[PDB]
């Protein structure tokens, strides 16, 4: 099945807790895929205003360790739950994909999960202004606008609403579109 496969291309990738015990600054983020209308989608956010770091940028649902987090994944689901309701019951943690490394203290640890069907985004409003979902394969074939650095405009076709999507957040989106999709029969 498309879900099945999914799994097992993504557990091929997974790293696992080998980097999760470094001393780093530690953030984790959720890569949520939703099964939609026969296609895998990407669920990401867009960030408050209010925030401090990155007003109203695109990002995937994620945030800071805490003390009471078990493990990286954890902080991941804590986080999704925050920001946009996401109970622990509603998401199948798969993997755990190649962390990022940033500002040289700093390591933020991305985590694939399988979202239920029956999920309905709430979005708490201090922390999130909207979220939407983007087709996998549109991260195949990307409408690339060069800002010298690489943005993706992804247009809704169910409200016409263009998203910027860069940086970290367009990178992982590209490298999950291509461990899933690569190399499939039509
Ligand atoms: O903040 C994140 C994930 C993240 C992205 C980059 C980063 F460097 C660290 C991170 F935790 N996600 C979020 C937070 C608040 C509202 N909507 C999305
Ligand atoms: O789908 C959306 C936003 C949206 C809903 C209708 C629409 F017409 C356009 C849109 F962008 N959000 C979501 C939330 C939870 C699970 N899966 C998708």
């Amino acid at each position: 099945s498309m879900l099945d496969d999914a799994k097992a291309r993504l557990r091929k990738y997974d790293i696992g807790g080998k980097y999760s015990h470094l001393p780093y600054n530690k953030y984790s983020v959720l890569l949520p895929l939703v099964a939609k209308e026969g296609k895998l989608h990407l669920l990401f956010t867009v960030r408050s205003e209010k925030l401090r770091r990155a007003p109203g940028e695109v990002c995937f649902p994620g945030g800071k360790r805490d003390p009471t987090d078990m493990d990286d994944a954890a902080t991941a689901l804590r986080e999704a739950q925050e920001e946009v309701g996401l109970r622990p019951h509603q998401v199948e943690v798969v993997c755990c994909l190649v962390p990022c490394l940033i500002d040289t203290d700093t390591l933020i640890t991305p985590f694939v999960g399988l979202i239920d069907h029956n999920f309905q985004a709430q979005p708490n409003p201090a922390e999130v202004k909207d979220v939407f979902l983007v087709p996998l394969a549109y991260f195949l074939h990307p409408q690339v606008h060069d800002q010298i650095n690489h943005i993706f405009e992804y247009t809704n076709p169910e409200d016409g609403v263009t998203y910027q999507i860069k940086g970290m957040t367009a990178n992982l989106a590209v490298l999950v579109a291509f461990i899933i999709l690569e190399k499939k029969p039509t």
